[PDB]
């Protein structure tokens, strides 16, 4: 995959850093309890349902396809949407209490490009770069980041709890609240990277 992730026109899978850390996913499966919205979970495997972008953030208005005058790209600090791509949905949370870990919150995909909340905007915090490539830039499996709630201020993580078979037994996401910043529950890298208008990273 090309070296820097772009906005909107990168296609990525993104791969929690704790031991038995797996991929970001998203299905059409609905909790059972909870928000009973759309389920994401983390996967073993390679899987279009692992596939997801960034968005720019609600309150401004969205990236589209037909924006071909610009490339602009993800930057640690700052803000931005996460839509799965097969569903559309918006990477969400809420204070609804996780399927597993009762303590923590529940997060799910919902909404569009277009409808949601500002639950949906993630801070993306790099905590790590290997390498002497731009630092403040995402970079496949060489930059560490962590994904934090912009409203309810907690930590995207792999929980470490399975889901039941309501959830094919796939592991739990949380939002994690009172997060440690060395907790690599907490830790995600860009696994791969997909993106047809960038030089290809060799």
């Amino acid at each position: 995959g090309p070296r820097d992730v772009a906005l909107g026109s990168s296609i990525i899978s993104i791969k929690n850093q704790a031991l038995g850390g797996a991929l970001l996913h998203s299905h059409v499966q609905p909790f059972p309890e909870g928000s009973e919205q759309q389920q994401v979970t983390v996967y073993g495997y390679s899987d279009a349902n692992n596939e997801w972008f960034f968005q720019r953030i609600r309150g401004v208005e969205p990236w589209t396809d037909a924006e071909n005058k610009t490339i602009e790209f993800v930057k640690g600090g700052e803000m931005y949407r996460l839509m799965h791509r097969l569903t559309g949905k918006n990477l969400h949370t809420h204070e609804v209490p996780a399927p597993i870990s009762k303590s923590e919150y529940e997060v799910s995909a919902y909404g569009d490009v277009d409808l949601g909340d500002y639950k949906d905007n993630w801070i993306i915090e790099i905590v790590e770069q290997v390498g002497e490539e731009d630092p403040t830039l995402l970079h496949p499996l060489s930059t560490s980041f962590r994904i934090k709630n912009s409203i309810l201020g907690c930590y995207l993580a792999q929980s470490g709890k399975h889901l039941p078979e309501w959830g094919f037994r796939q592991g739990e996401v949380v939002c994690l609240k009172h997060a440690s910043k060395r907790d690599k529950r907490t830790w995600w890298n860009i696994e791969t990277h997909e993106n047809e208008r960038l030089p290809q990273g060799e």
